[PDB]
């Protein structure tokens, strides 16, 4: 399924992403925006043998296990497949642990190349949370 922009900012909100490690809730909508486009069944194969699994294109090189990449770490512990669910709470879960390892939002690429540095509020505004 894909999120619609205010939709996803109140079920972020809901699952307590709202200033989780000092991260306002428009950084995790405009992460989503420009990492898939708010589309929880996006995937994309990497280089090195990885897949992005996703509304937060989580990658199976070191966050979860999908059995078919070299090196895996699974430090979310979990299967990738269940990244791949219109229920959001997996890829939060995850999310959160991925953010608290010390690279802040840094670990997604869209944030920093898109969000990072602009009124990220914007993402919010209009919606009724």
């Amino acid at each position: 399924k894909v999120f619609g922009r205010c939709e996803l900012a109140a079920a972020m909100k809901r699952h307590g992403l709202d200033n989780y490690r000092g991260y306002s809730l428009g950084n995790w909508v405009c992460a989503a925006k420009f990492e898939s486009n708010f589309n929880t069944q996006a995937t994309n194969r990497n280089t090195d043998g990885s897949t992005d699994y996703g509304i937060l294109q989580i990658n199976s090189r070191w966050w979860c296990n999908d059995g078919r990449t070299p090196g895996s770490r699974n430090l979310c512990n979990i299967p990738c497949s269940a990244l791949l669910s219109s229920d959001i709470t997996a890829s939060v879960n995850c999310a959160k642990k991925i953010v608290s390892d010390g690279n802040g939002m840094n670990a997604w690429v869209a944030w920093r190349n898109r969000c990072k540095g602009t009124d990220v509020q914007a993402w919010i505004r209009g919606c009724r949370l």
